[PDB]
């Protein structure tokens, strides 16, 4: 259930996860912020990645600015981080914008 999407709250994260079916497929979260100016580029560069792995893969745009809390729980510091909770579990992580890196570990994880 690739919930391409950009959200704000820890809620819609939590509904996300589920209606995902996230069992056997990759949840890429991206913790970004508004204010910190390349996470506005950034976005819109992973949304790239977001519409060509449709269905599946989950990315997860969390906007850190508000889900704060789970931003802080996650353990994101440097934003953007990219997380990617492959299955239900924090499987693997790219700090940064990154673009190879993230391509790289979201081509790995979703040829799997």
């Amino acid at each position: 259930g690739g919930s391409v999407i950009v959200i704000d709250s820890k809620a819609a994260w939590d509904a996300q996860l589920a209606k995902g079916k996230e069992e056997h497929k990759p949840i890429v979260v991206d913790f970004t912020a508004t204010w910190c100016g390349p996470c506005k580029m950034i976005a819109p560069l992973f949304e790239t990645l977001s519409n060509d792995y449709a269905g599946k893969v989950i990315f997860l745009k969390v906007d850190v600015d508000a889900v704060a809390a789970v931003a802080e729980a996650a353990g994101i510091t440097a934003m953007p981080t990219f997380h990617v909770y492959k299955d239900g579990v924090k499987a693997d992580d790219l700090v940064g914008a990154s673009q190879d890196k993230l391509k790289a570990l979201v081509a790995k994880h979703a040829a799997a």
